[PDB]
Parts: structure tokens; C-alpha cells; sequence
DNA sequence: GCTATTAAAGGGCA
DNA sequence: TGCCCTTTAATAGC
């Protein structure tokens, strides 16, 4: 399904749930184990748990993010979790319209780029300026996906909100890395 | 750390 | 009315 016979590695995911239920965050930030709560500094109650990894944040309209989770299955499962502490807290939350919102994958070509060629190459897309950033900045437009493309061979892959856009974004780019090769 | 990338949620402010 | 606020994760040159 890979023709490059690389895989990425899923890094991180995002995603989102409605807990269908106005929260007292006040009440939840003094009730709860793991959680900080500084309004003049963000409007959520950030959270976390060990397993899945993750972190949640958590607003009083009952919307809470979920990040740091190594599959769409883990974020899933992850957010469960935080919808049933809040639950124990006294609160009728629910676990309305979860959907995964970013996906971000890394991989290793095992080759060096020559990304000033590249960028070259491919204005349209890319995006290279080394004396603020390393990695050339490549927006590919199908999928609508940003890779971020490393003179060592690593490639960062973010933006998805599906596993497939990732993959089939490597698949595209790397035909590309390949004809830029550092020799 | 910090630079940049991406995505969501909200309060605050020009 | 945009845009930042925070969180996360990979990357690498400050």
C-alpha cells in the first residue's frame, strides 16, 4: 500500500468532542486530580492522563480537545476517558460528534535532500528560508497536506484529519526527495 | 529553550 | 475581525 516501502510513524493526533453539557470549570479544576486552570491565561482546564498519553482541554461549552495521542484509536479511547471524569465530577457529559482534526507522521528516507534545489524546483509549493527554519516547507495542495522537509532525510507530515492523506502525501513527495538526492 | 508547521477549542483586544 | 491566547508532536539549526 506503501510503494516506497516506508511507512510514517504517526506522532501525534488531535482531535475533538462534544460533551453536550455546559461544565462548571471552576468546580472541575478544584474537584480534579490532574488539572490547571488559569483563566487570565487560556479559557480551558487542561488535563491529563497517562494512558493513552495524552492531554485534554477542556471549556466550559462542554467542547474539549484531546493532543499526544499515537493513533486516531488511542485519541478516541483518550478523550473517553476524560468524558468519563467529568462525568464522576457531577456533570451530564455525553460524547457527542468526536472527530480527529490533525494527524502528524514523521518518516526517515535514509538519503540527504538538497532542498534549495528542490524549493527551485517546485516554487509554487515550496517554501525555503534555512536562516529561519531548516526544513523547506512544502504545501502540497492534493492531498492538502505540509511536509516539512529536513536536508537529513526526515520529513515531517501534518495536517491531516485521515491516516491516508498522510501516506498518500509521503507517496507523492517521494519521487521528488529522490530526483533531489545530495549526492 | 527558541525558531516554523498543523489543527481544534475560547476569552480578550485592537 | 483577524489573531493571538494553550496544548501536542515530529523535525534541526540557533
Amino acid at each position: 500500500k506503501h510503494p516506497s516501502g516506508i511507512v510514517p510513524t504517526l506522532q501525534n493526533i488531535v482531535s475533538t468532542v462534544n460533551l453536550d453539557c455546559k461544565l462548571d470549570l471552576k468546580a472541575i479544576a478544584l474537584q480534579a486530580r490532574n488539572a490547571e486552570y488559569n483563566p487570565k491565561r487560556f479559557a480551558a482546564v487542561i488535563m491529563r492522563i497517562r494512558e493513552p498519553k495524552t492531554t485534554a482541554l477542556i471549556f466550559a461549552s462542554g467542547k474539549m480537545v484531546c493532543t499526544g495521542a499515537k493513533s486516531e484509536d488511542f485519541s478516541k479511547m483518550a478523550a473517553r476517558k476524560y468524558a468519563r471524569i467529568v462525568q464522576k465530577l457531577g456533570f451530564p457529559a455525553k460524547f457527542k460528534d468526536f472527530k480527529i482534526q490533525n494527524i502528524v507522521g514523521s518518516c526517515d528516507v535514509k538519503f540527504p535532500i538538497r532542498l534549495e534545489g528542490l524549493a527551485y524546483s517546485h516554487a509554487a509549493f515550496s517554501s525555503y528560508e534555512p536562516e529561519l527554519f531548516p526544513g523547506l516547507i512544502y504545501r502540497m495542495k492534493v492531498p492538502k497536506i505540509v511536509l516539512l522537509i529536513f536536508v537529513s532525510g526526515k520529513i515531517v507530515i501534518t495536517g491531516a484529519k485521515m491516516r491516508d492523506e498522510t501516506y498518500k502525501a509521503f507517496e507523492n513527495i517521494y519521487p521528488v526527495l529522490s530526483e533531489f538526492r545530495k549526492i
